[PDB]
C-alpha cells in the first residue's frame, strides 16, 4: 500500500511498519558542527573494479541498478565497518525541483538527489539474512548537485527510457559504479535504517561530505519514470525520499577534520 503520496506516504508507513517510529531511524539531519570526530576511524575501502552489474529495475518508488552478488567481486570495508560487505545494487532519490529530493540533509540543506549503493555483510551468507541482523547492510549515500554533468551517470540515464513504468526492465550489464564517486571518500557515519518499508533497523550509514555534480538535463530525464504501471493515470517517479526522522540518543561520527 505504500508510496510517496499524501495518502500512503513516509507519514502513513508507521500503521504497516511500526518500526517507522523506532529507535534508529534514517535519513536524519547531519548537524555538521556536533558531529564527532573520530581520528580511530580508518579510510573507507572502497573495492569497485571487479563490480558486475546485471539488470535495472523500476519497482514503483525507485529504479534499482542490480549486481551478481555471488563472488566476492565489488566490496566495501574499512571506515566504521568490522567486516567486508558486498554490493548488491543501487538507486536513487530525488525531488520534483533540484531544491529537494536528498533523503539526508546536511545542516537542513537539501541536496538535488541522493545516491544509496546498497551492501550486505558477507558473514550472514547473503542478503536476505543479513537484512534481518543489525548489522548486516552498509549503505554508502552520495550526495548530487545540479550543475556539470557525470560521464559516469549518462548510461544509466539513457537506460531510463526503456523503464519509465513500475514492473518493467533492462539488461543493464558492464555499468562501472566508479563513475558515480566524488574525489574525496570523507564521511560521516551513524547506525539507522532503510529508510523505505519495511523499515528495518540494519544499516551501517556512511554519507560522503562531497557531492557529485549531475547536469539539469540528467536530473529531467529522473523525473519523466514514473510511480504507476503501464496503462495506469501518469503519476510522475518525483519527490520519493524519506523527510529527515529524530536522531534520539545516537552520534553522528566524522572521518575527518
Ligand atoms: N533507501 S535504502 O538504501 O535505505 C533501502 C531501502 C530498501 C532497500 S532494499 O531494496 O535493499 C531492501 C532491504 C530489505 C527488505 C526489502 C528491501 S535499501
Ligand atoms: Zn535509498
Amino acid at each position: 500500500h505504500w508510496g510517496y503520496g499524501k495518502h500512503n506516504g513516509p507519514e502513513h508507513w508507521h500503521k504497516d511498519f511500526p518500526i517507522a517510529k523506532g529507535e534508529r531511524q534514517s535519513p536524519v539531519d547531519i548537524d555538521t558542527h556536533t558531529a564527532k570526530y573520530d581520528p580511530s576511524l580508518k579510510p573507507l575501502s572502497v573495492s569497485y573494479d571487479q563490480a558486475t552489474s546485471l539488470r535495472i529495475l523500476n519497482n514503483g518508488h525507485a529504479f534499482n541498478v542490480e549486481f551478481d552478488d555471488s563472488q566476492d567481486k565489488a566490496v566495501l570495508k574499512g571506515g566504521p565497518l568490522d567486516g567486508t560487505y558486498r554490493l548488491i545494487q543501487f538507486h536513487f532519490h530525488w525531488g520534483s525541483l533540484d531544491g529537494q529530493g536528498s533523503e539526508h540533509t546536511v545542516d537542513k540543506k537539501k541536496y538535488a538527489a541522493e545516491l544509496h549503493l546498497v551492501h550486505w555483510n558477507t558473514k550472514y551468507g547473503d542478503f536476505g539474512k543479513a537484512v534481518q541482523q543489525p548489522d548486516g547492510l552498509a549503505v554508502l549515500g552520495i550526495f548530487l548537485k545540479v550543475g556539470s554533468a557525470k560521464p559516469g551517470l549518462q548510461k544509466v540515464v539513457d537506460v531510463l527510457d526503456s523503464i519509465k513504468t513500475k514492473g518493467k526492465s533492462a539488461d543493464f550489464t558492464n555499468f562501472d559504479p566508479r563513475g558515480l564517486l566524488p574525489e574525496s571518500l570523507d564521511y560521516w557515519t551513524y547506525p539507522g535504517s532503510l529508510t523505505t518499508p519495511p523499515l528495518l533497523e540494519c544499516v551501517t550509514w556512511i554519507v560522503l561530505k562531497e557531492p557529485i555534480s549531475v547536469s539539469s538535463e540528467q536530473v529531467l530525464k529522473f523525473r519523466k519514470l514514473n510511480f504507476n504501471g503501464e496503462g495506469e493515470p501518469e503519476e510522475l517517479m518525483v519527490d520519493n525520499w524519506r523527510p529527515a526522522q529524530p536522531l534520539k540518543n545516537r552520534q553522528i561520527k566524522a572521518s575527518f577534520k
